[PDB]
């Protein structure tokens, strides 16, 4: 299965329903198409979802619902994710593995590409999979389009014609940035998995989850907060694993959620400030999900962990 | 600009070409204009309901009806889910029910698509900034019985099209989609009442979304207003996207958006219309709102939250204890 | 309508994506389909969702949702189910109400194949429903696959050839298998009206519903127990009948949920256990939505009886 082709389709969707989307496609000098979802346009619900759905490769669905009750306690539209391809749609593609830096423009890039230049390494061994394909698919989250240099610099490394790369953008404060953001509910703890508590992927068959659309904030800053506290104190994901012997799914539960971290208890924002803005000093642990619920296949055993805080996702988007 | 008879017109098709699989019944009219009974003497079906709501917001939303997850002892019925991403021109160029159909013995308020081109209200079109440009016009209409060809030819002239491309999509409020379709309204009630209440300018709401239970079918007309128009006023969720501009007090428009800012807000609306004596002028029209509203300011990044979802209120208008 | 017609559409679908959806289709010799959908292969959420769908004759849509609101309540993936032919799907197509055993095979078969082998008879009478196919489709929930006999065997008790016979599978204890059981969740309530409450179920107008998708158990006695627990502590459903004089829709309400039955409050495996892992010792009447909301268009009545039990949901998946 081909993440890049399997990914144009959306691409195919966004393009031809590019009015009805409110984002803009371009062509660049040298062929390549850029798909503004944020930067000088507005977006939409949809080209969130679908942006989100190329991320993951097309192997993943992408909905947005409102989840919650009749009742008093807060609720807002929110991001669905649903993967029968869990270590290939979320770390094959949808992280953003691939440090962007040409010229002034820098970015972390996510999708498709990412599986044909190989960003980084080590996850594709880990994951078993590469892609192979003519046409490369990146996404960018980004507060400026990106030029041909950036264009030519990703076709070179996905060993592509220029002519067949599609770029998609958005910044962190957009729409499509706030819902693309909680669509990684899934991946932050895949990927929580396979590098800090050496859990083999793999083993994972299915995976969901669900995360709020954070509220958009125009300082890069706060909606770098915002949106990270929406996944880690609001995230909730399933993933139905199939253990082998000597694996201690328990552990992997109870090891997996945001709250397990040290620097755990606060919005983002403020955790980055008393870190002195400074990656260093923070626990990379603490993105992962609010809660975590794994069915192990194997012994029928079903864990949960975690918990979704609503108090801390009040306080981080500002209310009561 | 996007046309919002056009743009519905790809869901009349499907209504249409379904027909027989949503349980709704097409006619065609003797000077060649379409109606298309969604519950006047068929059932009609959730996927009608949804697609009937569709049409009335123009094509320009998406609709969806839920049934909740909610693993808990808590109240929870069948929802229509609504998004928008051209939230004024969706809600109030389309969905609002502005026209007041009056041919013969018919009467009923006209909503979706038809509205933008025969411009009604005039208002309505100059404060968003929107009007259609179409050869064909789509109306739907709450009514408890089929329009003729009077009705038809009368909302054609109206429109400047010619009768045989008008389609008329009916359904009473005592139905399914009657239910529906009125819980599908929870977000324009919301930017109705910020555009003429508030005298907000719902061109600066950018996206929206909102969800309402489906309130149960009355028989009696008089108490399906009342539950339908409860499913919002007590159930209703709003999420609204805006981009203020220096001036403007979006705390103040937030506080001042729900159902129960309404000076006799707090009893099912049957009540509220029969203490009122049954007559619109004894009532707050600000009333007619959604339950909970949330918005969030783009130009700040500010999110307010006001009102409240009131299950008791529900409970109480739906006979539930 | 055809509910064997209809539900080919899905099927179609399903054999186009196999791959895409963690399913194998494979050919006899004879010509019939087999559509593996859990016992040698994954599996897939839409699979499962397709699979229900395929069961319900094409007549209902079925969702997938992820709730999960924000809270600390528990909430799991869940099968959604909305149908505006509620007898005909449910009770027509969805009820696995033929036995099929052909040698070591088997397994309780349940779909639109159904609808012409009239199995059993006394439903399709009592819903006024049969339908006229040249091709048969059955859902079956078993751990291994058919062969050819089975296929024969439907082929005939259907009237079709055996070319024109498709078979979809899957084991209790697999991820199609826990979705298209809480996808049952309209069925339970729709039959126990028919058959013990002896309501006309052709009064039911619309019908949706929702239980979580239960955790997936690989001993098939524990995977029956807890989808079982799934519908019958976490199921809600949502009934638009209506009513005509004579009729008593407040006691229809209140009899129908699991826990108007006897032997209610147990896990389903420990009810099981203690009943000798004998049916006869079991009050069918069991095997209900937790849950039933009735709406009476006659009347404009709402009625809820019932109530989802989140605690002996979290008892039945031991959390």
């Amino acid at each position: 299965v081909s993440v890049n082709l399997e990914a144009k389709k959306t691409v195919d969707v966004m393009i031809e329903k590019a009015d009805d989307l409110n984002i803009a496609v371009s062509k660049l000098e040298n062929g390549a198409t850029v798909i503004d979802c944020g930067v000088n346009v507005a977006g939409s619900f949809k080209a969130g979802e679908l942006y989100t759905k190329v991320c993951l490769g097309g192997l993943a669905d992408v909905g947005i619902s409102i989840p919650g009750d009749l009742s008093e306690k807060f609720a807002l539209p929110s991001v669905k994710i649903k993967t029968d391809f869990p270590a290939i749609s979320t770390l094959g593609a949808q992280k953003a593995g691939w440090s962007v830096s040409v010229g002034d423009f820098f970015a972390l890039g996510s999708g498709p590409a990412r599986a044909l230049s190989l960003k980084p390494a080590e996850t594709y061994e880990e994951i078993d999979y590469k892609d192979e394909a003519d046409l490369a698919i990146l996404t960018l989250e980004a507060d400026v389009l990106p030029g041909e240099d950036v264009a030519q610099y990703i076709a070179d490394e996905c060993g592509v014609d220029v002519a067949n790369v599609f770029l998609l953008v958005a910044p962190t404060a957009s729409l499509v940035g706030s819902i693309q953001i909680a669509g990684r509910v899934v991946e932050n703890g895949t990927y929580k998995m396979l590098e800090f508590l050496k859990f083999d992927v793999k083993k994972v068959v299915h995976a969901a989850g669900i995360a709020p659309i954070a509220p958009i904030d125009p300082d890069g800053l706060k909606a770098m907060g915002k949106t990270n506290d929406a996944v880690l104190f609001g995230g909730r994901t399933y993933y139905y694993v199939k253990s082998e012997e000597g694996d201690d799914i328990a552990a992997v539960a109870a090891q997996l959620p945001s709250s397990a971290a040290d620097g755990y208890g606060k919005p983002f924002f403020d955790v980055f400030k008393d870190a002195g803005f400074d990656f260093y000093q923070i626990d990379k642990g603490m993105f992962a999900p609010a809660e975590v619920v794994i069915n192990d296949l194997t012994t029928g055993k079903l864990y949960k962990e975690g918990f979704v805080n609503a108090e801390l996702l009040k306080k981080s988007f500002g209310i009561e």
